[PDB]
């Protein structure tokens, strides 16, 4: 009798996008009838071989031949925590759908392959784009079935307010987005962060706040902008945004670098423009009209319930777990 | 807020294979928390048209602007009344997706002429689900339009009855009707065919009669080993190559390998998983059944319970009910 | 094979807290696998009776014998909608349970002349489940003779709507109808009231009408501080001692303390979860609202937010949705 | 955001009635949302104290304050194991429902100040009769919240056939009942048991098999027989049967010893015969007739729809969660 468990990590900030990922998908796995593999993250180098050995044997206490586990990697407990866990899943036998959130080597170069190595041993992989597979069989990687995630969902009941101001919101941490630091056009940056730091003129700080009530907020129009620093475009051309989806669910359309990984998903579904740059981007706010804004509009909350549901989620979820037998 | 709805028929008899099947994805959907809209089987001369009118009325009362549709087709009410559930919908700013379990004018010769109305209803969907992207590409050829498709592949048969240790029975088995099936009528060989019915006929020689019993029995009994037979009468072979068979899920199911015709619908999901034998005609099927050695027999077993879990936990079920949701909203 | 249905109306007003209450309910039911029932709000004389016997149908279609229905009630469609509705119920070989939300008979005293029609169609249950132990007396007292009955308590309030850190604000929440609730238009105090409502009305000098805002928003706000108020008028304190108010639920979602009168039925879950003050009339909860200190404002908020997962996960409804089926059954 | 965990064992034999039971209890827990905590039973002794906090520490990595987890007890992994998983539970900001499948002590009598010291630490306990809830509290137990199961459950798709065969069930360990090995009437009695042992003339033995095959089988007439040996006498009149509920799920009256737990139940829904002993359950399947078994049948059939879908355990579960709050 084949039960699907998944591993989701615990014990991070609240403030730690990438628990907060695990926990969503999560989330959806157990509505799917899902079971979780719970991971706290502590520091490995205080557990003696051993100790790491039997903590890892109450992770996997309920696991039986014939399941099938989601390996939501990384664990942030280190390489070396998510190469043992691996290695424990393979004494099973049991599919390992490895579910990537991020691959550590390319935001530690030196690590991927040992990262590689792991990976290898999953019988289907789901990542976020189709460059990020090329990009991973460029350093070896070989399973034979993939999955493409396309687009974090965003599950949530935020009400939405009618959305045309001209001013562009950036709930992202200045510390990792040092483009912030240095903004200097005249129309409104609004940004979202714990950080105890000042910035530019026109760049209005506000502080981290509870997911549902930014999307209130920002429902009531504008634009979201995703963007990254000239250090990680090379990493953006590959993963999935996680604050696109929130700019969708929100109800807003969504301003993003040509080369973003997925890009195809915007345009074909008028979810927002993709431009050159900021100076054409900040062009297109000061530029587009009323009538021009109420169809990105329509475009953005036609398509947004796929996010407020999970259903990316859902069916990655359903359709690895399905390819992983088949 | 959307929620998605998903049609499923009542009514029918307890052999009635079409309400199974719409009963078993309902299940499957109900378990993805998706919702049901009931209709029940009658004959729909006994409504004037304003108690039709009201009669659909009821079955959508829950709907809203917003939610998703699944209408499992036909309701087996007659073409005018899927005509009609399908003109209700679209009433809704909702998007459809439209799930073939069969095709009526493509079933029957003779009812080839309700191609153009059936065509003209399955193009007010978002998303059609077919089993097979043969049946997929037909429907095109006579003018179906929709954009988005998405390929059933198998019928899933969820279940958690007990699977014995299958022998080398060299034996085949076939759970349907041979009212539909003339060539059990005309059965020549000398290895046995189970055919399990609830007709009361007496059947040829090497033929053994089995009353119809209840699924699960029909599962335990069948995994106790031979072989299952998935075959069409030649008036259906053209059919054949677009359809999905339900009895080729049990089979599965049970954990013993089946037997099927070259050109049937997604062949390429036996041949790649190993799960029985593809044949050119019944001599054939009955040649492999009298040569198979133990160890050969063990190994389809093998593949085929190494497969199963996909059907018996409703996978393929799953996957379709959740991609062609996803495909609808875009 | 048992499947559990439940009513759930639609075609409501969006700020018709009846629908909300039944849809609340109907989330949590199938989040527990049971389905739906959908039934449209509409004007009951458009239909000949053989229309309303075939739209009825068309609602019920999915029944089966076995099954188990939950009828929340009343429908608004009327008194007559509700007795032709469990008509149709009782052709099957089904278990009821008869879920009340309000008792039409006992909200207004020129509608007593309802109560016995009303009981004829609650004793055809099997389990009832009512807001208190003082309604089931009282329906008794009536005629109810339903053998199995179960005690609501509380209306939940499903959400994850964030609740911001409470501070000591001295004013008095109300989101409700100031055409319903008359005290609201006379409201002569020094601690401001913040009314929420659609109503298009101008209110005294010390009450601040607040446009009405969808729940999640409203929970927000409210979690911000304050005290949420549940009062009626002096015509409904009979009801006041039966009923289970839903604002109070949205109250302790939000995460502050209420005020609530004397005798209000199920008083005890308050008392004995420290989650406000009883009182025994406004003049007392102006006088607590403007003597509280701040100590003694966060235990009462540590109270209610330690409380409230019980709310916004569903429990109450989980629980009555539980064990009115195993009731209905034995 | 409170999530509800419920533990559960796994490495038990497959004819593990325990195993069984935890895991039936999981699988409605998990249809209801609650997320599995597993346990796998091993030896203890072979783990150091700090490996052994470490195990739990995995065991327990997805928990958090605020959750809600039921304890189902024993994990059998010996009474030092589940005073110190209830120790680490402890550490945690939430409130412990203990579900008690067993009291070992009262089945190692010696051990009961300990068991009833780990049971003082939940805030509510389930137990599987009134009659054991006072028992415990003569030893000393002061858990304030108590709920009472009432009976196993015993979810299942059996097909039911039409069932009057003057015969009884018994699928039971003759090693642990022994009044099998010493069966002396003529009314036949069948024990479905995995022991290799030769029994006396009118034992007809039968192989263990799958639940789901039994259940068919039983279905087709005759009567069930809960029963137990003098050894345990004391102990059948606090627990619930897990027979009990396998031959009602079955569609057939059982037939059953005064004073068994719960015996109520049995009464007010007509579901058998409630005797003194052997000799007068023999009486009454050699002296009824057909339409007094199609009476008590048609009883166990309206009845049984709430073992078949689980709903003693979907109540306690709910109400077990809904008290550890309230
Ligand atoms: O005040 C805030 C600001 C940020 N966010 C969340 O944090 C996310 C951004 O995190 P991150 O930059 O790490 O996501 P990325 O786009 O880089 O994947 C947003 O989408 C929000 O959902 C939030 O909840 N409150
Ligand atoms: O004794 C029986 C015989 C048949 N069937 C069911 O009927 C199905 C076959 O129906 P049909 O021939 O109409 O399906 P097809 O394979 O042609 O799609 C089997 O798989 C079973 O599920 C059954 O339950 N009991
Ligand atoms: O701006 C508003 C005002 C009210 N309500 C809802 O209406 C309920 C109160 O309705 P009603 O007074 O009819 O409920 P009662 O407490 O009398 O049962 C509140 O709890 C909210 O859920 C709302 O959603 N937004
Ligand atoms: O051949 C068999 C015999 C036993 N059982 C199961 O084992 C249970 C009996 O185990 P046990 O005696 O330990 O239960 P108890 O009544 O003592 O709680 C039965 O109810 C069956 O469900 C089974 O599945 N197959
Ligand atoms: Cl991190
Ligand atoms: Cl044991």
């Amino acid at each position: 009798c084949m039960r699907v468990y998944i591993t989701n990590i615990n014990g991070q900030s609240i403030q730690s996008t990438a628990q907060l990922c695990q926990n969503t998908v999560t989330d959806v796995a157990v509505s799917l009838g899902y079971r979780e593999l719970g991971i706290y993250c502590y520091q490995i180098h205080t557990d003696s071989e051993s100790e790491l050995s039997k903590r890892l044997d109450g992770i996997v206490a309920g696991l039986r031949h014939g399941d099938v586990v989601i390996f939501q990697t990384p664990t942030w407990n280190t390489t070396e925590f998510d190469e043992k866990l691996m290695n424990k899943l393979k004494l099973y036998d049991i599919k390992i759908v490895l579910f990537i959130h991020d691959v550590v080597p390319l935001m530690n170069f030196y690590l991927m392959d040992r990262t590689i190595a792991y990976y290898n041993k999953a019988d289907v992989v789901v990542a976020p784009s189709q460059k990020m597979i090329d990009k991973l069989r460029d350093f070896g990687m070989n399973v034979s079935k993939t999955v493409v995630q396309g687009m974090w969902d965003h599950p949530t009941q935020a009400p939405m307010f009618p959305a045309l101001k001209r001013e562009i919101h950036f709930p992202g941490n200045p510390e990792r987005f040092s483009f912030v630091k240095e903004w200097k056009y005249d129309i409104p940056l609004k940004v979202y962060t714990w950080q105890n730091v000042e910035l530019p003129q026109n760049v209005h700080k506000i502080n981290y706040r509870p997911d549902e009530q930014l999307l209130m907020e920002m429902s009531q129009g504008g634009f979201g902008l995703v963007w990254m620093d000239d250090k990680d475009k090379e990493y953006q051309s590959l993963y999935c945004s996680y604050k696109l989806g929130s700019f969708l669910a929100a109800g807003i359309p969504v301003i993003v670098q040509e080369g973003i990984a997925n890009q195809e998903l915007i345009e074909n579904n008028g979810l927002g423009w993709i431009v050159k740059d900021v100076e054409e981007a900040i062009m297109k706010v000061k530029n587009v009209n009323e009538d021009e804004y109420i169809e990105l509009v329509k475009n953005v909350r036609s398509f947004n319930p796929i996010l407020r549901k999970g259903f990316f989620t859902r069916r990655l979820l359903t359709e690895s777990v399905f390819q992983a037998i088949c």
